[PDB]
């Protein structure tokens, strides 16, 4: 078998269930793919350049997690697809010498959905994908943040941007945020028991612990969800491009979620 290499890129990283998944595709697929992908966490110096990296490490394809989603779309050679609306990549391959960058996030959180508004906590790669994604389905976007960081990507949007939180009812109330994956709460604690009493779903990316901002929504009967099945979906539209379109998402999917 022809062997190809493939990462995660993250700071920190080791946390990452990418690879069990990842793995569990390429060796379920070797036989179409004609290939054997190996799939590896990558600690990523924040001081390092991810192309550089990705070229020496002669990968074929990675993903990228925080904190270099918005990175990994500066130094692509080439951006395709809903990625050229997000400004963040997690999704890379290699095409005939040309380091291409997609972005699964997006269309991952779109599927993990079983509403009218949000209110995005946060403005990293990840709360720009997602932003972008409930504008397109015509919901009405509200963005929380402690700065003026990546506002202008956000005002370009249509988004409402607060940095001060808005004395308002949303249906959809999603940390982005990194507060979780630090074991705290993105927003002052009655803010947020604000928002969920009057939401219809408390929405965190971070996976596979009960969060502070997911223990609250649960402490207070809202309706709450992790990041774990948009973790299967963005991985299983991932594999899709590592497979260079020929194995589906829904396939790569079904061996993902019983994987995990």
């Amino acid at each position: 078998m022809k062997l190809k290499s493939f990462g995660v890129f993250g700071n920190p990283i080791k946390h990452s269930k990418s690879p069990l998944i990842h793995n569990a595709c390429f060796l379920t697929f070797q036989k179409e793919l004609r290939f054997l992908g190996h799939y590896h966490p990558i600690l990523l110096p924040l001081e390092s350049h991810i192309k550089s990296e990705f070229l020496h490490l002669g990968l074929s394809g990675a993903n990228v997690t925080l904190p270099f989603k918005e990175r990994a779309f500066q130094v692509c050679d080439k951006i395709k697809g809903i990625a050229l609306e997000c400004g963040a990549v997690n999704t890379l391959v290699l095409e005939n010498d040309e380091l291409v960058g997609y972005n699964t996030d997006a269309l991952g959180f779109y599927l993990s959905l079983k509403y009218q508004n949000a209110l995005i906590l946060g403005a990293g790669g990840s709360a720009k994908a997602l932003a972008c994604e409930l504008k397109k389905q015509g919901l009405q976007v509200s963005v929380l943040n402690r700065s003026s960081r990546g506002l202008d990507f956000f005002q370009r949007l249509g988004c409402d941007c607060f940095m001060e939180p808005p004395k308002s009812a949303f249906d959809l109330i999603i940390n982005a945020t990194s507060a979780s994956l630090h074991n705290e709460l993105p927003l002052n604690k009655e803010v947020l028991k604000g928002y969920f009493k009057e939401g219809k779903l408390a929405y965190d990316l971070a996976y596979g612990f009960l969060t502070p901002f997911l223990s609250l929504a649960k402490e207070l009967k809202t309706p709450f969800q992790d990041g774990k099945d948009m973790l299967i979906y963005n991985a299983a539209l991932s594999f899709e491009k590592f497979s260079a379109s020929q194995i589906p998402y829904s396939k790569a999917f079904e061996v993902m979620r019983s994987v995990f």
